[PDB]
């Protein structure tokens, strides 16, 4: 091993730790929260760790210890003080014991033990490992896509490049991890790893690597906000998705394979616009059958089996359709040509039919993206140079094949090909890549999707929602996946609930062409076709909020957002009772939906709805239904046309018109959806939508108030509308501006300024009059959130709003105050009333490996359980079962009039 420490030195850049050993240590104070700390036996103490290949150039670092300067290691100092050494600063006290050669840091703003070892380093077998102190509350996130989860406490994760794309796999594995104590770590090594927050002994967290040194930047704060800037400072802040990139896109090969006339109910039989039915036959199955061969632009007889035909059935269909990759399977290519030019030129006119259309195109890659001779190519090769320039490609995906050594190839590769886009486009193309087998960095180029896995299946839902909560809290805000799998289908219900949820998430790739049916979102009948649509519609009228969110994910809060990050005070956020559910941005509470359960009305039972916040309204988003936080609610009644959706009340939502890519957007209008309670506030920002010129300060933000009453209550709305602050190509300064204002009953006066002069608002005798006016209001009984969803369901979800239209103006030179009297939105809140009713009677008085039922005797319109503190509702009936242990059950009944005392403690 290492021995006791002899001595901690001050030398010119570090502190340099001697062992009795005669091992040594560099500790590098970068900021007054973050250091670096190595034992290198070699005695080398190099900047970088060496790559699996010395051609693997990218780094784990976005920034070099020296670009973090000298200051922070200047105000540190050591001292001896007998049984330790102490280095301190402003920010830290690093104390360590001489004898065991044991650290600890102390947050000094906090004055608190935040990292503790409680065994020494130990190098044996070949790994490195270190050993800390865990706590009884203390919870870790991170490891980068732990396929299925995301709460590690009492687990060991694997840091592997596991190449496995379901449940229990890694899908792109991160050397960095975080604890609710108030530290992260990245491990500066390229090797595999295994990180065990106290699986077996839980007052024991173990992290290994294998090797023969110890390299690790450790980063100290008070908010999961902070601690992801500060991986963020030190690999890379997460690059911004173009616009087109939120929009669903299609990935298949149609270059390659043949269609053949066949009987309809003939196995992978599909029907085509001719009204026949054709089966696909890669060129080495055909044999003597006779078919038609696939193009990318349709020009060979052969139309309906093109890449063109696929945009125009999306068009057809009146799908979103933001990006195309028409060259995704083994060996396809995207021409048929004697040449790499004549390929790209067939790639260039199939890529002007898509911008025709509102499409962007990208490429697939299973290899290299150069020729071996650049200037003298092969029919075959690659040339993302000529791909990008001559043919106008913007987007990338990482197949397995070139990405699946893992570690350093996939960071290289994604460094390289995203600097390609930005030099050969001189920064009119930012970087959109989706890959996988990343690593500490990647997030800075890449997001990531999970793989292959079959679709058709519950499963496919279940494990993918906290796959993508972890992903986000490893410093990947950009993740996605399969719109119902690769693989399988034949499951309209699975198909319906996968493009439901997927609305509130970054990437949704419609990866055609293996499974069971045609991958897309009109592969089933009418209905779910109608669902598909009404859900991507809002997900496209959602574009402002959802780009600004992603704005904040680039130096913040990730997008998808584990319940813990928007509600940190509460236990219930950290666990596997918030495994299922996130926060979409701040203001959207999603609970999918991710099993077959049904009552006999034919809904989905939904059990497990953690609303937080006691003091907190939940409003549904379609039916304005309101709830009280506080509790997880069990079977909630959930139709197919419907996906749980809350609102937190004093929220505001930038929208749009529906569109269908980010060219159909009315850039000269701007909406804001608005549910007053308090004083809220949200920051919408904006950009070009496409160029590197963001990271050059081309944006716009535009910041929003709503000064109203508390929820459900009567008084003064003031929204106020700040001047537009920032520029960028192909600015649009002058705007109409709608707001909608969820409320229960007419108001008495609605007035507004615009740059500091009144502008005089009639009010509408009607719809039709108000949506064909403007300088209007109008109380609107049958507002409509997403008309395609009232049309789809067959329900009309009209909610009461209070809806103010102003002319068009220069939002950069001119604010907006909108001023509502007798402003309230109320109606009954499910559980507002949590006080003791004396009148109710107290309730009077199946086991398996981890399933504790229990039962009680009929008082109440439902029952509310206790369950190890965590207060379980809408339990209609005497029974209710608790499950996922390795506990304690106070009940209490409901009636119209609160609730009973709870009973006593049961085991
Ligand atoms: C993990 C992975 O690479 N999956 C891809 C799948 O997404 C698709 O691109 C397919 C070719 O159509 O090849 C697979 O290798
Ligand atoms: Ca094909």
């Amino acid at each position: 091993s290492v021995g006791a420490i002899v001595s901690i030195e001050k030398a010119e850049k570090n502190f340099v730790i001697t062992y009795a050993s005669g091992k040594k240590a560099q500790i590098s104070i970068l900021n007054d929260h973050l250091f670096r700390y190595h034992l290198d036996p070699t005695g080398k103490f190099e900047e970088y760790p060496t790559p699996n290949d010395p051609k693997h150039v990218a780094k784990i670092t976005a920034k070099t210890m020296a670009d973090y300067g000298t200051q922070a290691f200047e105000q540190t100092n050591v001292t001896d003080s007998g049984n330790q050494f102490i280095l301190e600063n402003n920010g830290l006290k690093i104390i360590f014991e001489k004898e065991s050669a044991l650290m600890k840091v102390l947050d000094k703003k906090k004055n608190q033990v935040i990292l503790e070892e409680t065994a020494p380093l130990s190098f044996k077998n070949d790994k490195a490992t270190q050993t800390l102190k865990q706590s009884s509350q203390e919870n870790y996130f991170g490891g980068g896509t732990q396929n299925g989860r995301f709460t590690h406490k009492g687990t060991a994760i694997q840091i592997v490049n596991t190449n496995n794309w379901v449940d229990g796999g890694v899908a792109s594995p991160n050397p960095f991890y975080w604890s609710t104590a108030g530290y992260g770590v990245v491990r500066n090594t390229w090797k595999p790893g295994n990180y065990d927050f106290g699986s077996h002994d839980p007052q024991t967290t173990t992290t290994t690597h294998e090797g023969t040194d110890f390299d690790a930047f450790y980063f100290f704060n008070d908010s999961s906000a902070g601690i992801l800037k500060d991986y963020y400072e030190l690999t890379g802040k997460p690059a911004l998705m173009p616009e087109y990139g939120f929009y669903e896109a299609h990935l298949n090969a149609y270059n390659r394979d043949y269609w053949v006339k066949v009987a309809e109910g003939t196995a992978g039989a599909v029907k085509f616009e001719d009204g026949n039915f054709y089966k696909e036959y890669q060129p080495g199955d055909l044999g003597n059958l006779n078919g038609t061969l696939e193009s990318l632009n349709g020009e060979k007889e052969n139309y309906q089996f093109s890449a063109r035909a696929v945009i125009d059935r999306y068009k057809k269909n009146d799908m979103p359709l933001g990006w195309f990759l028409p060259n995704d399977g083994y060996g396809a290519g995207y021409g048929q040509t004697d040449s790499l030019d004549g390929d790209v030129q067939n790639l260039k006119e199939f890529t002007d039919y898509a911008q025709a259309n509102g499409v962007e195109v990208g490429l697939w890659t299973q290899s290299n993206l150069h020729p071996a001779d650049p200037k003298n190519p092969k029919k075959g090769e690659r040339d993302i140079a000529k791909e990008v320039s001559v043919a106008g490609v913007k987007a990338l995906k990482t197949d397995v094949a070139w990405v699946g050594y893992g570690y350093s190839f996939g960071l290289n590769g994604v460094e390289d090909a995203a600097n390609v886009f930005v030099k050969e486009t001189d920064g009119a193309v930012r970087p959109m890549i989706v890959s996988l087998d990343g690593w500490a960095g990647t997030q800075r180029h890449a997001g990531i999707w999970t793989g292959d896995q079959t679709g058709g299946q519950w499963e496919y839902i279940r494990f993918h929602i906290p796959t993508y909560i972890g992903t986000s809290l490893s410093g990947q805000p950009n993740v996605g996946s399969d719109m119902d799998g690769i693989f399988g289908g034949k499951n309209k219900e699975v198909n319906i609930r996968d493009f439901q949820w997927k609305t509130f998430t970054p990437v949704q790739l419609n990866m055609d062409g293996w499974g069971s049916n045609p991958k897309t979102p009109f592969a089933f009948d009418q209905e779910a076709t109608d669902l598909n649509r009404a859900y991507l519609k809002l997900k496209s009228m959602m574009m402002p909020y959802n780009y600004s969110i992603a704005k904040e994910s680039v130096d913040g809060l990730p997008m998808v957002r584990a319940m813990a990050l928007e509600f940190p005070n509460e236990g219930t956020a950290y666990t596997k009772d918030s495994q299922y559910q996130y926060m979409w941005g701040p203001n959207l509470l999603v609970a999918p939906i991710y099993n077959g359960n049904q009552d006999e009305a034919g809904n989905s039972i939904r059990d497990g709805i953690y609303l937080p916040d006691e003091k907190q309204v939940w409003v549904d988003l379609f039916t304005g239904e309101k709830y009280q936080g506080g509790r997880v609610l069990n079977g909630v009644k959930t139709p197919l046309w419907k996906v749980p959706v809350f609102v937190k009340d004093g929220s505001i939502i930038p929208m749009t018109n529906p569109n269908n890519n980010p060219k159909e957007i009315q850039r000269d209008q701007r909406s804001f959806l608005i549910y007053p309670n308090g004083a809220t506030s949200f920051n919408m920002y904006e950009d070009d939508g496409i160029s590197t010129s963001y990271e050059a300060g081309q944006s716009a933000t535009t910041k929003i108030n709503s000064q109203g009453p508390k929820s459900n209550e009567k008084g003064d709305l003031t929204v106020t509308i700040e001047p537009t602050k920032g520029s960028y190509k192909d600015f649009v300064d002058e705007r109409s501006t709608t707001l909608d204002l969820l409320a229960s009953e007419a108001p008495e006066s609605v007035t507004a300024m615009v740059g500091g002069t009144e502008v005089t608002l009639k009010q509408a005798a009607n719809k039709e009059e108000f949506l064909a006016g403007t300088n209007l209001y109008y109380f609107d009984k049958e507002f409509q959130v997403n008309q395609y969803l009232s049309e789809a369901s067959g329900e009309k979800l009209n909610q009461s709003a209070l809806s103010v239209k102003l002319a068009k103006q220069s939002v950069t030179a001119k604010d907006v105050q909108i001023t509502v009297k007798g402003f309230i939105n109320k109606g009954t809140v499910d559980g507002g009333n949590t006080t003791v009713d004396d009148q109710l009677t107290i309730p009077a008085n199946k086991t398996t490996p981890s399933s504790l039922t229990l039962q009680w005797d009929q008082v109440a319109t439902s029952y509310e359980v206790e369950r190890d503190g965590t207060v379980f509702g809408n339990i209609q009936t005497n029974t209710a079962t608790f499950d996922g242990f390795s506990h304690t059950f106070r009940v209490r009944a409901v009636g119209k009039n609160g609730v009973s005392e709870w009973s006593e403690p049961i085991k």
